[PDB]
């Protein structure tokens, strides 16, 4: 039961633009995919107008009683809406009902998030699977680059799994705290995965995003390690400042490697473009069999 008349009127047109007819989309509460502090996820049903069912996710908050936070979680999704690239998360539209939190509807990936799906002993990708992962997350960020959009917490955690193992760039945002509650830290910012400047001014670029990337692919090639285990996250500033990076995974190619050491380049200009990315994991890819 929220009131759209005490929202901006220009974030209420634009989720006009994508709503989704409350009769359209059936939620199955009986089937959370996840709980936070802020907000939950629903298995759901979409149909479309000839009837045929979607699986998808359905975010909700929990609350409706704070404007802040309802235009917050609105913004999250009209933030989403023209994002179309095969590898970075879609928006099947927003649900306004007459009662309760507004719902924001995403595709439903098969296989969850890309750090819990490379931990997982029950699959077994291969290095050449693990770099390719690293590609897709890097043809997504050069997509997101080119609408000059930031995305300020690229990490595995964060990027999603879908039934063709196609990686799809993404922010859980309002619902990053149903896991994953220790890698924030005081607004609560992902340090292991920041920038030097970043974390010096809180300050975010599509440069220290490729930071952010090489320890992504540090993630990958670990196959779910977290990063720094022996920092404590408020120290991690005097730790890199010490002279300090990452070391190599054993699985790690050298060229890769060299790569992860150029995106914590220590000035942000010098690190490389997203296409540049592109362009040498590619290559890289490219000279395993399997
Ligand atoms: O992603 C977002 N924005 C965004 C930002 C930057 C960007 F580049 C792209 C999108 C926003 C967002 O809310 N994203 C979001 C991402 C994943 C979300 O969670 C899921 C969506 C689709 N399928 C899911 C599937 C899933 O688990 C599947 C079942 N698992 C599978 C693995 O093993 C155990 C069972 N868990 C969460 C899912 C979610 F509810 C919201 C803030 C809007």
């Amino acid at each position: 039961h929220i009131d759209l008349s005490a929202l901006n009127p220009e974030l209420v047109q634009a989720v006009q633009h994508v709503v989704i007819g409350p009769s359209s989309l059936i939620v199955h509460f009986n089937e959370v995919i996840g709980r936070g502090h802020f907000g939950c996820v629903y298995h759901g049903t979409l149909l479309d107008n000839d009837g045929k069912k979607i699986h998808c996710a359905v975010k909700s908050l929990n609350r409706i009683t704070d404007i802040g936070e309802v235009s917050q979680f609105l913004t999250e999704g009209i933030i989403m809406k023209d994002f179309s690239h095969p590898n970075v998360l879609s928006l099947l539209g927003i649900c306004l009902r007459s009662e309760g939190s507004p719902l924001v509807v995403l595709p439903y990936m098969k296989h969850g998030d890309l750090r819990n799906f490379i931990r997982n002993e029950t699959h077994n990708p291969t290095v050449k699977d693990l770099i390719g992962f690293g590609l897709q997350v890097a043809k997504g960020m050069k997509y997101l680059a080119s609408k000059k959009f930031v995305h300020r917490d690229l990490a595995a955690r964060n990027c999603m799994l879908d039934e063709k193992f196609t990686v799809k760039v993404a922010d859980f945002g309002l619902a990053r705290d149903m896991y994953d509650k220790e890698y924030y830290s005081v607004a609560k910012l992902p340090v292991k995965w920041m920038a030097l400047e970043s974390l010096q001014t809180q300050k975010f670029t599509t440069k220290s995003d490729v930071w952010s990337f090489g320890v992504l692919l540090w993630e990958l090639m670990t196959r779910g390690a977290p990063p720094y285990p022996d920092v404590n996250t408020f120290d991690i500033t005097v730790y890199l400042l010490q002279g300090r990076r990452l070391l190599q995974p054993e699985y790690c190619p050298d060229p890769l490697y060299e790569v992860m050491l150029k995106c914590w380049h220590p000035k942000a200009e010098m690190r490389p473009s997203f296409s540049e990315l592109v362009s040498r994991i590619s290559a890289i890819f490219s000279t395993f069999i399997g």
